[PDB]
Parts: structure tokens; sequence; C-alpha cells
């Protein structure tokens, strides 16, 4: 005998079988996933943080003027000045035109901080995919680990079980990321050796040790000022320090289907996507599934600020009255707005918060709360405005 | 009794099951999916449109050198001179030892017509993916909600279903979309303060009513000539009316899978990927799967026209002899050739048209209708040539 | 009778039932996929490769000065250059006792080599993912084609089977790819009309015989040398050559989840990703899963060589005992580490060898054949160091 079934792939909402076995006692099997791993392969393009200029000291010539070729130093510069400040060693001895030959230089390196401030350039892609299964049959409980890279046969209170391939492995992860401290954006963040001034990517190197430094700010000689001979120079502030300002929110809590995002290993948690198929040695005859939910009435919407085109930019709040405290689903009616989590605790106290997400300044969608309908009507403000670069 | 199965997530090929149930009167039920909504979360990056150049009111000077600094008008140029030597003068003004001087400045700011024509820049990511399906039990009709974040119980003619969630949620849209109209573009369109000149992207901003006005048209400022004082430069003409002839044909058309795009809540219809698990109150023993398709034979494939490596640039077209007009399944057994749509209505008419594409110029794949194959000959031409920009 | 159910989609890794039907002589069915097509809907962009720099012969004036207007030639250039007249030669070549003038011009076009030696820039989309399934019932071997876009259902040895649609179609690819030879690369490419001198994508056509040519080499017309008049100029190497140089590893040894890249059509192979539900005309109560796997003991772990932050970088290699040779499935129990395959053949010789991929140096996993389980402990070194471009 095998029979096969399917759960859901959220954390939280149970499968409750009522197996009815012809022997005696009836069994009460009951699994559940509880935790969810996403994780990708980071493919460490590269990493930027602020720079530091680094100008030597200047070469002091007569009318005998040099020339400065061009060695191989990040954003290297150089430039012969002819004709610099009125000064001079014994009295005036130089003469040959010009009267004075200034050779100015300076170049970039990584500021000394780096080390521990710097944000790093990833491309990622889904690795593997696995969850956490806490199935309880009758008097006993297991776990059991599932993948989408195959399936697991696994024997758990005398009775055979498979839970088969996960039917998908949902990312929240773009293929370029950055990850900076303990926060994960989504940028499109420009290739190696094309970083530009004043922006993210100023300089670019592989990994803080490396050896492999590019830069690009902008670094200009400018011609020495009448009195003590100094480098004179014009740059653009450091991209980064920009890019600090500029970086919306984190994907930390922008992802979507109710994703939780981790940063040390860097993985996707819970991500709500999906279903997981199981089989047994068992009969579709003593097999009798179990509905239980929480029934709720009175349901009142209520959005208190509101956000128009971004990411979950609003904030519902659902007023209800309960009969059991229990776990219901939650969902949108309406493609005109979309609901971050996918579930939500349900407490006798009857206050329930949930992010919302739409395009539309005053939009009207009906939110649900199990097997609860509500209206949401709401006047959401434009999208902050943007930090304009070194104009 | 609980019976696990699953349909098809395809709007149109039906589901047909037959319920002979030890009671009485035999139940024919049949469910089959109407539509698919999958609507991403837009986060509106910024939007561009045709620019208007600004310039103010030249400093006709004399006897002085007004010097400029720098303003903070969006790519702020300014140019200070000396000539404008035509005449001009009268002495009784400026009666001055030394040349004329004039100091020309300009600046820019979208067009007057961007509140009524702009193209938008998304940064979208799959919200939510929820489907219809039109079940008819018996003497009974219900439609459904399926979805993905999670499953759907519901009772229908006294028997419990429960639609375990879909198999995935594929999305036709990238991390990096572009909107127009009534179109919708794939474009990893250039970040936000990195627009380029005469490309998309020229001058950019959060928002039509923004205040954070980005441009980089290379306005360039050129000297005076003799004559009528006014400000002379150079420009690159709207990057946004060059992309208009640029942008090829947008996802509306191009969509895999038969998936149909929208635009005003922005969303993917209909898209044909995966499965959608159901499960009731009744034994595996009174379930019995009914699958009548149409037969059809005397297949015929003709290739009108066809172009090279361009999403669906060819077009197929079978003729053939049914049986009973009704709705068949199309498919390519030859890796060389994808199709874009995955459904046809067979007619007793015997005329069938499908968009395929390849990269292989003179291919020769194998399509399918039903269970009848064909094989299909053609010759394609490369792609147009692009539009050269600004050389 | 109708009974489901779901096997694997990994190449390899059988599903056995023992359909024991109360008649007579108990049948052994036993299906399992044997290979998995992902082809992407490839919408070439555009393609680079060598330039070839293109000077004229140079225009000799005197004093009655030409100026050249402005043709359309890729990065085409012109300049008039005062008294830059060579001056002298042999007989009287501008007595005026001034200046000359010469019309200096260059421009770009794709090197005779780009024909058989060009990458190209593709923008991929899944079109359609199929799999083969063999499925041997009983004295018959039948081998079945399974879709996503859309079920398929098919008779043999007199029962009837119907295998739905795939749970999901996961591809490696990403929405913008470069394929060179029998390489494919995950490249953000820059855009047509926006390629960086240096860099890939130097000079850009939508194809080979196209006659949309750009480029941006940044070429530099300089001042003639006295002496023998000919054309100086600064430009910047090749990109093509840099990229050749630069380009890391290809996705064909990246390809996460097992899946294999191939080049002539384009595609993923045997990607282990997802389930494949199928149906019959039989009772969960003749259906009984068999479950043989190869039972190992003994198993260990050992890091040969192991790169920090990059697609697979690490190496492990399993020694073992087992009691039959076959096929077991591999993974990884710790999110701290990665593994490529999703499976390996199990010989009695007691060799197997992984790639793993992790971003911790010094990481410490736990990685699994079959039922056995084993620790790893290894000391990863950075990334590679990039290479500088023109500095
Ligand atoms: C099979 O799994 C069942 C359910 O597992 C759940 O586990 C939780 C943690 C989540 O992962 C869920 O998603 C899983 O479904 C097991 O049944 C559970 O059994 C435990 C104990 O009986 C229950 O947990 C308790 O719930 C009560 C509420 O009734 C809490 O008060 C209680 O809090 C504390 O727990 C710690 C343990 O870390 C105690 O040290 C602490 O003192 C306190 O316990 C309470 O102590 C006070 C005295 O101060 C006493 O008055 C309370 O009676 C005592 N509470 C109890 C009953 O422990 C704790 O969280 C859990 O609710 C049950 N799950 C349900 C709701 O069915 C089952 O045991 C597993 N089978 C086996 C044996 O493996
Ligand atoms: C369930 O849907 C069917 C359609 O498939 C409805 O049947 C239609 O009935 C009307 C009148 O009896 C006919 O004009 C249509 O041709 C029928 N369609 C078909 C093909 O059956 C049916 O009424 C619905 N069930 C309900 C709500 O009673
Ligand atoms: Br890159
Ligand atoms: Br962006
Ligand atoms: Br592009
Ligand atoms: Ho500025
Ligand atoms: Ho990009
Ligand atoms: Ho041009
Ligand atoms: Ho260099």
């Amino acid at each position: 005998y095998e029979h096969s079934t399917v759960m859901p792939n959220v954390v939280g909402f149970p499968y409750k079988a009522h197996i009815e076995r012809p022997g005696y006692s009836p069994l009460t099997l009951q699994m559940q996933v509880v935790e969810t791993s996403l994780e990708p392969t980071l493919n460490l393009e590269y990493i930027t943080c602020e720079y530091k200029t680094v100008v030597p000291s200047p070469y002091v010539k007569c009318c005998g003027a040099s020339e400065c070729s061009t060695k191989e130093k990040p954003d290297y510069q150089c430039k012969v000045y002819t004709g610099v400040y009125p000064f001079m060693w014994g009295g005036a001895y130089c003469f040959c035109d010009s009267e004075n030959t200034q050779l100015s230089e300076a170049y970039v390196d990584r500021s000394d901080v780096c080390r521990h401030d710097h944000a790093s350039a990833y491309k990622a892609h889904t690795a593997s995919l696995k969850a956490k299964v806490r199935v309880m049959y009758g008097n006993v409980n297991q776990t059991v680990d599932v993948y989408v890279n195959g399936d697991h046969a696994v024997t758990i209170g005398g009775t055979q079980f498979i839970f088969g391939p996960l039917s998908s492995a949902w990312t929240p992860f773009d293929n370029k990321i950055v990850v900076y401290k303990d926060e994960v954006f989504n940028q499109d963040f420009p290739p190696y050796g094309s970083g530009q001034p004043g922006r993210f990517g100023d300089i670019q190197s592989r990994t803080v040790e490396s050896n492999d430094l590019y830069a690009n700010t902008a670094l200009k000689l400018a011609r020495p000022s009448p009195g003590m001979v100094h480098v004179p120079y014009t740059q653009t502030p450091s991209g980064f320090k920009y890019w600090l300002k500029e970086k919306g929110t984190a994907l930390n809590t922008k992802a979507p289907f109710g994703c939780q995002i981790k940063t040390n290993p860097v993985r996707a948690m819970n991500c709500a996507v999906g279903n997981i198929p199981v089989s047994m040695n068992l009969p579709d005859s003593a097999f009798t599934r179990i509905v239980e939910a929480p029934t709720i009435i009175d349901l009142t919407c209520t959005v208190a600020t509101c956000t128009h085109s971004s990411d979950f930019g609003g904030v519902l709040t659902l007023t209800y009255k309960t009969n059991k405290n229990g776990d219901c689903s939650v969902h949108s009616h309406s493609n005109v707005a979309t609901l971050q989590e996918a579930t939500a605790k349900v407490k006798t106290a009857g206050k329930v918060t949930l992010h919302f997400s739409t395009a539309s300044a005053s939009p009207s969608f009906v939110v649900s709360l199990c097997s609860a309908r509500a209206t949401c009507s709401a006047s959401c403000e434009p999208p902050k405005d943007h930090i304009v670069p070194y104009a």
C-alpha cells in the first residue's frame, strides 16, 4: 500500500490526518514544516570601500625640465608644470625658458579602514534548498530533511515515508547582490573594471588584501599656487560614502513571500513557496484529513501609513474576534495589492499587522484572514526623493 | 478517506474524473483552471523622458570680468569668454582699455511633456501568484482560489476539497523592467545617477513631480559668434527619443509559455507552468480518470516567415483534420526549436497558427498537435540591424 | 481506479514499485528519468570581437586650409592641423610665411577575423523544459516525454499513465548571457550602444555581417612628427582580447544542481530540481513501493584543494565501503557549504569526488552519502587577483 499526498511548504500551517487503520486505537498523524534554507552560491566579484588619495613628495626642478612617463598605479596621474612660482636657489640660475618645471603626481589606494568596513559584491545563484519537517506520528516525533535535489526515504513509527523533492526552489536573491554588514542588497553593481567616480564601486578590488586595485575617482592635477610648494588637485568624494546614504532599505525587510534574510552564511529562510509531497504504506481508506482552523469574524482593515511604488511601503492592521488562538493564512484578492507575509498568528487580543505593496496611490483591495474577508481603502504618498550626487 | 491528485496549471486543458461511488447516480467531477495572475512588486527606481534645455540671460559684459561659480542646477555648465567684437559699444558705457567679456551658461530640466509621456523603470520581483479554478462537481459549479503562498481548503458539494499550493511560480519578468505605455520591457536600464547622453536614461528623476532631476546630456558651451549676442552650445538629441526607435518589441508578445502580459496593475496572466494538487474524501476506488482528446490526423507544418536569433521570430502553421472541435496541446520534440504557446484550439476548419523560436538559420524540428506529429523545415534570416546612435 | 504518485526529477535515482494486483504473477514497475532539456529563448543582442583600426592616406594641404565635416563611420574622427604643415621635403610647399594645414582622420571596423572568432551576447529566458522518462512495466519498456507546459497521457502495458506537468523549471542561465565558443557565461554585458574602451563590448554590432557597427576605442588623433608624413594616434588595445584573459571560468563547470551545459542549441541538461507526478488505473492497494539503496559505512571526508568565495572552488573526496555497487544521493547538512552534484555513483572501489562551495575560509560541514554522514574540515584560500586593465 502506498498513499500519496502533499503538504504546503509554509512554516506553521500544519498537515493533520486522522489515520483510522482497522485494527484498533486510531493514529493521529501530523507533519509540518519548521524551517527552510535556501543558500545561493556567492561568487565574489569584488569589494569596494572608502578610498585614500596618495600624493608623494613633489619634484622641484629647474628649466632643465623633465617629463613624466606613466607607471601602474590606481587612477595614477602626473603632469609636468612649465613656469611655476618665483623663488630660487643661488640667484635664479635655471634660465632656459619655462623658469621652473614641476613634476606633480598622485594615485589611489583603498583607505586603511576597508579591512573592517567594506561592502561586497557577489554574483549569486541558487545552490540548494532544504527544509526541516517535524512529523508527529501517533506517539512518536521525528524530524526529517527534505530537498529539491532529490527525494528522501525514511522509516518512522514502523511506517515507511518518502518525502518527494520540493516542488520548486524560489529565491528572493537576484543574480547580482551586495553584502554590506548584516544587510543584503539586490544591486546591478557596476562590473569589475568599470567603476565610476562618486558612485558605488569608486574603487574596486577582488579582496581587501588583493593586489588588483582599480579606481576611477576622477583625480585631476591642478597647477601649483605661488607661495609654499604643494600638490593641488580635484577629486570626487568617496562614492562609497555616497552609496551609504543612497542605497535604500535592504532586502532583509523587503523579501517577498514572508521570506527571511540572514547574513553569516547568506541565505533565505522560511520562504513560503511550493509544496512537499509525501507517501506511506497505508490505503487511502485508512486516511482522513483533518482541517481545524480558527474561526474568525468581525474583520476590519485599517491602513496606517502607505508609500506609493516601493517594495511593501504600506502597513495594514486587522482588528477581529477569534474563537481559538491559532495561526491563519493571509491573502489579497485584488491584483492591485500584494501582501508580504503569507501567514499570521491569531491571538485572542485581536491585533494583526501586515505589510502590503501596491503601485497605485489610493488603492482599494480586499485582504483575508483565514476564511474572513475585509476591505482596505487608503491613500499613499509617492516614493522619497533620491539623493542627487555630485552635481 | 483522502484521495490525492494533481491537475495541470494550464488554462483550458481540463481534468475530468468519473467518480463512481457505490451508492447510486455516478458523479462526473471536472475542474479546470480559468485564469492565472502573477503580480510582481514593482519598486520604482526612476523615470525618464524628453529633456528640455535651458539657457538663462547672457551676462553681457564690457569693462569687467564677471567670473562664474557652480550653480546646483542639473548638469550646470558655465564658461566665460573674451570676444563678441562686432562692435556694439559706444564708449559712454564702456570706455575700457581692455577687451570684451561674456559669461554664458545653461542647465537642464525635463520637458513639459513628461507628465503625459514618460517611461518608468521599476525593479520587480514576484510578489504572489494565484489562480482561479472552476470545479464542476456533478450538478454544482464553484470557483476556488488557489495560491503558492499556502494551500486552501474548501467544501463543495458536501465533499471536502483542499487545493494544495501551486507547484511553482514562474515569472516572465526580469528583476529590472521598464513600463512605457501599455508596453512592458525587460531592460537592464542604467542605474539612477548613471545615465548617459543620447541613450535611455538621458535624464532621470524618481518621479515626474520629483525634485532630484539628474541629467547628463553632454551640454557643451560654445563661444559666441560676432553679431547678435546669444548662447551657442552643443548637446545630444534626447536619448529618450532615441530609445523610442531602438527598444525592440515588448514582452507583451515575446512572453514564453503562452504567458500574457497586462499593464494597469502589471502582471502576467495564464502563464502555463506547473501543477495544482488537490485532495478529497473519496477512495481511489470510486475515482477513475477520463481523458477524451480530439483525435487529429494528416498533420502538416508550413513555416511562413522566420527570423534568426530573436524571441519567437518564426511562425508555423499547421493544417489538419479533426474528428471533434476541441483544445489540444502543442509541443516541440527538438531542442533546436521552442514553441511560444503551449496549447491551441482545434477547430474543424483545419488551421492553427503557432509562434516558434530558434537560433539556427535553417532548422528542422518536429511540432506536435495532441498525439499527432509533423516535421517543419524552414530557412530564417538574421536579426534586423540595430539603430546606430549619435556617431 | 486512479493511484497518484510522484517521482524525483533526478537522472539516475529510480522509482521502483511492486504492483501486486490480485490475479496472479506480480508486476514490478520501475520508471526513472534519463535526460532533461531546458532550452532558453536566446535573443541575440549583439556580438563583439577584435577590432581593426583604419586610417586612410592623409591630406597634405597648404595655407589654403580646409575644414573636415563629419561622416558616418564607427568612432569616426578628423582634425584640421594648423601649422603642423610638416614643412619641407623637396620643391615648394606653402610659401605663406604663416601656416598651412593637415586633414588627419581615422575610424574603426571589426577585424577581418570576427567571422571565425567572436563572442555573442544573447538575452535568454527559459522557453521550455522537457524530460525523458523510461518506464519499465513488467516485461515492457517504453520512453515517455514529460513537460512543464502541460501534462501527457499515454497508455503502456494496457495500463493508462498520465505524467502530470513537471513541478518547476529551474534554469542555471541568467537573463543575460554570452556564448563564445563551446563556453557559456553569465555576464551583465554592457548594452548595445554602450560599450567602453578596453573592455568587453569594445565594438558592437548585431551580427558579423551586420551594418550597424558601433565602437568606442578611445581613438585619439596625435599631431604629426617632423620627417615622413604619417598618421599618429592613441587607442586602447582590443577590449575583446582583454576579456579573453579576464572572463573567469564558464558556466559549463559552475552550474549548480548537477546541471550540465551544452552549446550547439544552448541548453541545460539533467538539471536536478523538482518532481514528476504520475497516475495510473490501479488501487493504492495493489501498489507497494520498493526502496533498495546501497548500504555504505566507514565514511570519510578529505578536502584536497579549496578556494574561498568562488562558485564551487572546493573539492571533497569521500572514501568508504559499500555492500553493492549502485547510485547514491549526496547532500550537505550545513548551510555553510553547498554541493554541486546531487548524486554520485557508488563503486566498490571506494572513491567519490564532489565539488563543494562556501564563502567561509576554514569551514566545517557535514557531507552525506545516502544514509551515511561524515565531517569535512578544510582551510580555503581567497579568490585569485583580477587582471587590472589599461591603468
Ligand atoms: C511532539 O511535538 C509536540 C509539539 O511540538 C511543538 O514544539 C514547539 C516548541 C514548536 O516547535 C511547535 O511547532 C511544535 O509542534 C510536543 O508537544 C509539546 O509539548 C510541550 C510540553 O508539553 C509543549 O510546550 C510547552 O507549552 C506550554 C503551553 O501549554 C508552555 O507553558 C511551555 O513553556 C515552558 O517550556 C519549558 C521547556 O523549554 C519548561 O521548562 C518551562 O517550565 C515551561 O513549561 C511549563 O512549566 C510550567 C511551570 O512553570 C507548567 O505550569 C506548564 O504546564 C509547562 N508547560 C508545558 C506543557 O510544557 C512549553 O512551551 C507544546 O505546547 C506541545 N505541543 C503542542 C501544542 O501539542 C510533543 O511532546 C512531541 N512529542 C515528543 C515526546 O517528542
Ligand atoms: C457548470 O458549467 C457548465 C459549462 O461547462 C454549465 O453548463 C452550461 O449550461 C447552459 C444551460 O444549461 C448551456 O447553454 C451551456 O452550453 C452549458 N455548458 C456546458 C458545456 O455544459 C453549467 O450550468 C454549470 N453548472 C451550474 C452552475 O449549474
Ligand atoms: Br559584473
Ligand atoms: Br539599478
Ligand atoms: Br541589455
Ligand atoms: Ho554638484
Ligand atoms: Ho545590469
Ligand atoms: Ho553620428
Ligand atoms: Ho596601465
